[PDB]
């Protein structure tokens, strides 16, 4: 249009990582100048200046870079921040979060459109869709553990003793179903502090973790040694896996991959 090209403002990793899998940092239609700090991926995305944590931006700093457009995950905030960015005159276009491989491709032809790159779009769709099949077969291809789905409690961080962990209606529980397993804590949405009884019950076979939550808490046998850890089959069996928490958990571009990659995990942990 007569604006030209774009200043760009991604808020949220995966939205992110969607614009950059597109065509790269600048093209003829827009630039990419800033970002949350959960833009980490890929490297262009590490480069750009940042304005707050998703939850907490800043919206003097995200202005002081001249967007033209934001686009903005569901989680990006507080409110009064994007309150003061579209009382600017700048276009926020918001992206819902689902947790499923439909929420994925609506990011990829939703940011597309924002960013007037429709054929771009159709070409990521179709290599993502060519992708996610492959990663299906391979879930399906065998069970980890060659036998039921097995439980798999999602540890997100620790407060002291007490670990954080996963419910229902999280990215989580999405990724641990994908990858062919089970939620080993069932019963109540988004994350709760898990109690040694609900440990007990949840019985895990394996532990999944963050890259970062895993040093958070410092390291394999630290993590293991968390209050109840022990007496599970997990603790048993010294069963851990970890990842990268954007790769995991971001729900964006990469997700055959995540998924391909948590279901290799799971399945040589329980080998
Ligand atoms: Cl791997």
């Amino acid at each position: 249009g007569p604006l030209g090209s774009k200043r760009v403002i991604v808020i949220g990793g995966a939205l992110a990582e969607t614009a950059f899998a597109l065509g790269g940092a600048e093209t003829p239609r827009y630039r990419l100048v800033g970002a949350d700090t959960t833009c980490t991926y890929p490297d262009a995305a590490k480069r750009l200046p940042k304005v707050g944590y998703q939850r907490a931006l800043s919206a003097e700093g995200l202005l002081s870079l001249r967007p033209d457009l934001v686009l903005a995950s569901a989680e990006a905030g507080p409110p009064t921040a994007i309150a003061q960015v579209k009382g600017a005159g700048v276009t926020v276009t918001t992206f819902d979060e689902r947790h499923d491989v439909e929420s994925v491709r609506a990011k990829i032809t939703g940011v597309a459109q924002a960013l007037d790159v429709r054929d771009a779009g159709a070409a990521l769709l179709q290599r993502f869709d060519r992708d996610w099949q492959a990663a299906r077969d391979a879930v399906a291809a065998r069970v980890p553990g060659g036998a039921q789905p097995p439980r798999v409690l999602f540890v997100l961080n620790h407060t002291g003793t007490q670990a954080l962990v996963a419910g229902q209606r999280t990215a989580a529980d999405a990724m641990i179903r994908y990858a062919g397993a089970r939620n080993a804590m069932q019963g109540f949405d988004h994350y709760k502090p898990l109690t040694t009884e609900a440990l007990a019950a949840a019985a895990p076979d394996v532990v999944l973790i963050s890259d970062e939550g895993l040093a958070a808490v410092g390291g394999h046998a630290a993590l293991l040694a968390t209050p109840g850890f022990g007496a599970t089959p997990a603790g048993r069996a010294r069963r851990v896996v970890s990842l990268d928490a954007l790769f995991l958990l971001g729900f964006g571009p990469r997700l055959p991959l995540a998924v391909t990659t948590l279901h290799r995990r799971l399945s040589d942990a329980l080998a």
